[PDB]
């Protein structure tokens, strides 16, 4: 896990943001790793963005460290679960596409390019960008 | 810390709730220990109650264990900060009274005896129950 972590950490820039969404070994539970490259963010603003996605926030674990150039970076492990009414993935390809769309959507939400509303849930419902 | 923890844990009952609010060694930062005696609660419902209090949720740390009678209990450490416009405590007595009112208010919020709105902020603003 250290190889993937330092690779994503080094690829970050000033005030950069990275997300990786994977599935937990159990059923209907996902792990989202959220990397903040330079500045820390509180949960009261980080949670509503994921709430608009339609998933339920279950657990959070914070971490932090310093990069090679002295840039402090933060890592947040989110154990989340999507809404039961959300359809499943017929294959691994659908899971991969949904993960990519989810990461891009939340990244857009953080930058303020969109609004915070339940319309975002359609990304995981109708398979839209 | 173990003496105070097991004392509060043993005093709990089925589906009981306990809160202890203390001040961190730094300035304008508080630590709230939230003990759930029997059932686990997600952050998506535990956070709005504290949001209505007027404080900003900064960090959360989860823990769990089993009691002597086999009852599983959960502990949540919340590192929070009140709103800057909220007045300070002129003495330790005001801090103690505010902590007692805060604990009682949030305990009432969890039981559903009140509503979730910004009116609750007056508890920490005008010193009301």
């Amino acid at each position: 896990d250290a190889i993937a972590d330092i690779s994503l950490i080094e690829a970050l820039q000033d005030d950069s943001v990275k997300l990786v969404l994977a599935d937990t070994a159990e059923d209907r539970v996902w792990k989202l790793t959220w990397y903040l490259g330079g500045h820390s963010a509180s949960l009261s603003e980080l949670l509503p963005m994921l709430q608009s996605m339609g998933v339920v926030v279950l657990e959070e674990r914070p971490f932090t460290l310093r990069r090679t150039d002295g840039l402090p970076v933060w890592i947040y492990q989110f154990k989340i679960s999507p809404h039961p009414s959300i359809p499943h993935a017929p294959d691994a390809e659908a899971q991969r596409d949904t993960a990519q769309r989810f990461a891009d959507a939340v990244t857009a939400i953080w930058h303020g390019r969109v609004e915070i509303d339940r319309f975002n849930e359609l990304v995981m419902r109708a398979g839209l960008t």
